């Protein structure tokens, strides 16, 4: 028994990290196949971070500008074009470790593994949730861009995010791999604002039912609620509405616990009414958000 | 910026889970050189876990009862021994993907990264403190012993744990890869109990100074203490006793955020007399002890 935050394996994508680097700029890339994608403000200088025209900047760039190196391998650039905010480099080789692998936009609540890599070495591996703000709260320092998160479907590596950017508040922003930010977020060094950080309610209720799992009962009550009952007490402490699509995602669960979803969701509204009393659940002292059922069906049930 | 439970890159270990199987049991090993270890209890049956006699349970055991198996290719066992709490199968072919690696007994305190495998494939990645009491608070099911915590240092894997066991209060314990347990536990289905919990004060004091370098520093008060004056009040909340070897160990952070060891000291003296507060520190309403002063330097500094 046991429940953590665990991370994918990350061989299949340690396999593809290269080193970009292009006038002063130094980070990383991803190699698929003869392509390695990297953020596009790799072509910026400190002076150009402010108010970047990337068009103009990377139409002053030629092929030999970029310096890919796998370990010590240096790969040969034959062409680069630059699509949303990355930019693909066409190299003469392709990538031996190529993993079978998907591009893939994950929706707010998904999770997914980060490995954090500088100078194209990889550094570290953890799970991050993608916030409804569009967020999420990383580990991330400078060159830490064009790390990537992603997911494992048996053999199949889904990428769906590239680190680009720090905001204010220390949570972090990026693309997805076709470079189309997550968020309204854009790759400039400008005022730029996170909204409200809400809690996944779903994944709450599935970090609940993991407690549950692991023999952590104490927050089960005798109560019930309704769906609009349970909403009007989540709405003031800023957790995501529960649709009834939720519910059913949290079914399997509520039928291997043997506890409704609207009981579950009355110790819920419990715990945000009254708080912890200093208990902890699963070892924390906080509501766990980062979780989806999915996490807890696999973490339970060994895939 | 942003502090998190970070795991190392596991494809270097990846490259070395097999699956052994003996009998009705199949379990994980660990596939170094032509050598392949497993913890013993795979040659058990569900009656023989109650009062194993290993020596002679071994006797009737010859080598092609043991099934190895790398992915879908079968090895061939050549020979068998057993040292301690761990057997060794001698096979024919050296594994290619052998990484640069030691067996390190590693100190209570002491952290490391766990590949959590079944069926001799991976399923996931998560960081793991070595508890004062010889325990660590894993998520482990049926089947992922042979599972293998580690180091690592540039290349060099660093093996310091292989699971063997869970614990009544959902804890786990095993051994070293020479087969030692660490703590007093035995690998037999019997009343075991891991003693009292201690915190790795110095463990917190890093994660305190994490937490002044990524921007919480609400916690920081005017006082000071001297260290038996902190260890009277450490003592009282079982907190692991505070040494000048741990002072100095964290003399870097110290160096580094211009705060002395002592006048944090203070404050996390004040966090135990008075708790949070309804406050976070770094996301988390608990001390967090799982990170030692070299994680904390490796993470604020992007090794
Ligand atoms: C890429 O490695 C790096 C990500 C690192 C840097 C520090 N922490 C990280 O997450 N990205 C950047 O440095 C980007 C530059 C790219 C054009 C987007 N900029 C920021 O992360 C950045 C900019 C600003 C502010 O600008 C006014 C204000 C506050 C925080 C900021 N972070
Ligand atoms: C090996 O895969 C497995 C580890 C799994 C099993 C469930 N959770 C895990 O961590 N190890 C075992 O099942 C071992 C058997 C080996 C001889 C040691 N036994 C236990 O983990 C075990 C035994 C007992 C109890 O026996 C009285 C009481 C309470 C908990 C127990 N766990």
């Amino acid at each position: 028994s046991g429940f953590r935050k665990m991370a994918f394996p990350s061989g299949k994508v340690e396999g593809c990290m290269v080193q970009v680097t292009c006038g002063t700029t130094t980070l990383n890339g991803l190699w698929l196949d003869d392509v390695v994608y990297c953020p596009r403000h790799v072509i910026c200088t400190s002076e150009d971070m402010l108010n970047p025209n990337y068009e103009d900047l990377l139409i002053r760039k030629s092929n030999h500008n970029f310096l890919v190196q796998a370990g010590n391998v240096q790969l040969r650039v034959i062409g680069h074009s630059m699509q949303n905010c990355v930019l693909k480099l066409k190299v003469d080789t392709a990538n031996p470790k190529t993993p079978k692998y998907k591009f893939v936009r994950i929706q707010p609540g998904q999770t997914f593994s980060v490995l954090a890599c500088y100078n194209g070495s990889p550094s570290g591996v953890y799970q991050c949730a993608m916030r409804p703000n569009f967020t999420i709260k990383g580990s991330f320092l400078n060159g830490s861009c064009g790390s990537v998160g992603f997911n494992i479907d048996y053999d199949c590596v889904s990428f769906c995010y590239m680190h680009h950017m720090e905001l204010p508040t220390g949570v972090h922003a990026g693309t997805d791999l076709e470079g189309n930010f997550y968020g309204p977020f854009v790759d400039r060094q400008t005022a730029q604002a996170a909204g409200t950080d809400t809690t996944i309610t779903v994944n709450v209720l599935a970090w609940l039912y993991a407690a549950v799992i692991n023999g952590d009962r104490w927050f089960l009550n005798r109560f019930t609620t309704t769906l609009n009952d349970f909403n009007l007490v989540a709405m003031k402490y800023n957790y995501e509405p529960l649709t009834q699509d939720h519910v059913d995602i949290l079914g399997p669960l509520s039928a291997q616990t043997g506890i409704a979803v609207l009981d579950m969701c009355a110790s819920l509204k419990e715990l945000l009414q009254n708080g912890m009393n200093g208990r902890t659940i699963l070892g924390s002292a906080l509501l766990e958000d980062e979780f989806t059922p999915f996490d807890v069906v696999r973490q339970c049930s060994g895939v």
